[PDB]
């Protein structure tokens, strides 16, 4: 069958800041394991998949997907510093996604190490339930031995090179100290198993087996995080965590299955499990293209299983694809493969139509795993013939890794979700592509729409004629059409020709030269000619009726609004309310956690330009936030008024 066991794999992915060492401890898990986008390796008898993190986590799709594709965690804190804002914002959406973590705290070797400390922040700043199961012995120049407190054994470290490690009992000094940390850690963990409490309560005897078996059940479940130490650089704690990882970090099957709804069904819930028996299903977690094997598509398989040479189907596109060879890459090396069984992961080479985000599944299924428009744009004017053939190149392909955009050719314009969503995407063009471009400022997308009602007729004399009821859509609906004609007054052939009419009209927009939105339409009736009514001369009508409406039902301009989650100490909230109120916001709900309050407000994206620098120094490096798009509402008169002059 498969190689691993289902109860044998380890899916995993490393979350810290490289202040933290974030590339020495992969370097080194890379290596140890080893005998890009997912690194299959192994670590004793079990399977064991790295699977990449965003090198931002302000990419919220990004992190939230490589979030269902890895079933554990690692997290990695400067022994110094403790936890900090970076990795605070992606600890907590670990937790909606429910994923088990084991915490691993670095560079123990270097000044201002402080353990203690940084165990403490998972508490104060976490609200999290963490206890030791290591105690470092000495700290920075000093730091020599780790006191496992399960087995209650030593290991003392003689080289910076991990290598003749002999194994040794707890000096006296440190067993007292030792004593109690075991025990603090049992209580810590008894919390969640009344069946420990017995045990503990009544002075019974705990066993080494028993003991492990007890905190995998609560680091699983997410009640738990078992705290540990060492140095990367110096191959310290390393092996142990790996052994750490195997005793608690979750399987595959010790997980709660993903959730996805239906090709038909766009609302019922399709649990899929991890079954050799049941129907392939699988989610595309990355593509990239190789100068050699073409283009590589990353994925992972949560049902069923799969092979090489045979067919199956994109159920994000609605196509069917051939699969070709199968790779793996391991550390140093790469392997072509036959099968993919449920819980792994590997690389298809040579698809069509997959991109990220795409959902392959079995024929005879239906189900779709993953599931858009931009409210800021920009304009992109490279220098001469040359780079101007590239761009337009680069922009083809992008789609396909980062589906989030979308571009405008009319001189260049490309929009999307935020200001360091492009911020990547020039910066990919400028550096992976190498355009010479010069890029505008960053520009928000306004909108239109209707306050009132009435009916209207335009006529076009070449003859098209038509009458069309026009009302206010209610916000976020969108735009809807409807067939009024009855006895064919206007015949049916051009009856589609119409509705294009419309939009295309709506797009140029009536007031500020934006897009019209949230309006509704009805075609009551019209009139025609046999030699003059086209497809094309009603258009006209269309086009003319909705400049007939603009002069009555009172058009407005739409800005998008921004849901802003705000955290920080309640001293400032003085101030921050007072920096919303003049932003044109207001603030719905509130909350505190820890000693912290968590404010919730509604900002136009039009004033938050330059908010970090105005949160960094309000509060002083203490407030945090997020942002999403939620809304559209109405300008207010006096801007309006400039955004009017303004595009002329």
């Amino acid at each position: 069958a498969r190689e691993f066991s289902l109860e044998k794999t380890r899916n995993i992915g490393i979350m810290a800041h490289i202040d933290a060492g974030k590339t020495t401890t992969t370097e080194r898990i890379l290596y140890y394991t080893g005998r890009s986008a997912a690194t299959t390796a192994a670590w004793e008898g079990h399977r064991v998949n790295i699977i990449d993190t965003p090198g931002h986590v302000d990419l919220t799709v990004e992190v939230e997907r490589s979030l269902r594709v890895l079933d554990g965690a690692v997290t990695v804190l400067d022994a110094q510093s403790g936890v900090e804002p970076q990795t605070e914002t992606v600890w907590r959406q670990a937790t909606t996604y429910g994923v088990p973590r084991i915490v691993f705290v670095n560079k123990m070797d270097k000044l201002g190490a402080n353990f203690e400390y940084s165990v403490s922040t998972l508490h104060d700043r976490l609200q999290a339930n963490a206890a030791p199961i290591q105690l470092p012995i000495g700290a920075e120049d000093e730091f020599e031995a780790i006191i496992d407190l399960v087995e209650m054994k030593c290991f003392k470290y003689t080289n910076d090179l991990g290598t003749e490690i002999e194994e040794i009992e707890i000096p006296e000094d440190h067993l007292d100290r030792a004593e109690e940390a075991r025990a603090s850690l049992i209580e810590a963990v008894a919390e969640t198993s009344d069946e420990l409490m017995e045990k503990y309560l009544g002075d019974e005897e705990i066993s080494v087996s028993e003991l492990k078996e007890a905190i995998r059940q609560a680091t699983t479940n997410v009640e738990f995080y078992p705290v540990l130490c060492g140095t990367a650089f110096k191959n310290k704690g390393v092996q142990l965590m790996l052994d750490a990882v195997i005793d608690y970090l979750p399987s595959p099957l010790d997980v709660k299955p993903i959730i996805g709804h239906r090709a038909s069904n766009p609302e019922e819930e399709v649990i899929a499990k991890a079954d050799d028996s049941a129907e392939f299903a699988a989610l595309a977690f990355k593509v990239m293209t190789d100068p050699y094997v073409g283009k590589l598509t990353f994925f992972r398989v949560y049902s069923g299983t799969m092979t090489s040479g045979s067919y199956v189907k994109n159920s994000t596109k609605g196509k069917r694809e051939r699969v070709g060879r199968l790779l793996q890459m391991h550390a140093n090396s790469r392997q072509e493969i036959d099968t993919v069984y449920s819980g792994d992961i590997a690389a298809a080479v040579g698809l069509k139509d997959t991109g990220t985000g795409d959902t392959l599944c079995g024929e005879k299924n239906d189900i779709i795993l993953e599931s858009p428009e931009p409210v800021i744009h920009l304009s992109v004017e490279p220098k001469s013939k040359a780079d101007q053939d590239k761009m337009t190149q680069a922009l083809v392909k992008l789609q396909e890794e980062d589906p989030t955009f979308h571009a405008h050719t009319d001189q260049v314009i490309i929009g999307g979700m935020g200001e360091l969503h492009l911020d990547i995407l020039v910066d990919r063009m400028k550096k992976e592509f190498n355009v010479e471009c010069n890029v505008g400022a960053p520009m928000v997308s306004y909108r239109e729409t209707f306050k009132s009602s009435a009916q209207v007729q335009g006529k076009f004399s070449q003859y098209g004629d038509v009458h069309i009821e026009f009302t206010p859509n209610e916000t976020g609906a969108g735009f809807e059409f409807e067939n009024a004609i009855v006895g064919g007054v206007v015949p049916r052939e051009y009856i589609p020709s119409v509705e294009a009419g419309l939009k295309d009209a709506m797009e140029n927009g009536v007031l500020a030269g934006y897009p019209l939105i949230d309006v509704k339409a009805k075609l009551y009736d019209g009139s025609y000619h046999d030699v003059d009514s086209s497809e094309m001369a009603f258009k006209i009508a269309a086009s003319l009726a909705l400049k007939e409406a603009a002069k009555k039902c009172d058009p407005v301009i739409l800005e998008p609004m921004m849901k802003v989650t705000i955290e920080m100490p309640e001293e400032y909230m003085g101030d921050i309310m007072g920096d919303v109120t003049s932003r044109r916001g207001r603030v719905d709900g509130m909350e505190p956690r820890g000693n912290a309050q968590v404010v919730n407000a509604y900002v136009p994206l039009s004033e938050m330009f330059g908010y970090a620098t105005s949160l960094r120094s309000n509060t002083q490096g203490r407030g945090t936030y997020t942002m999403y798009f939620d809304h559209y509402a109405e300008v207010p008169k006096s801007i309006a008024e400039d955004i009017i002059k303004k595009n002329k």
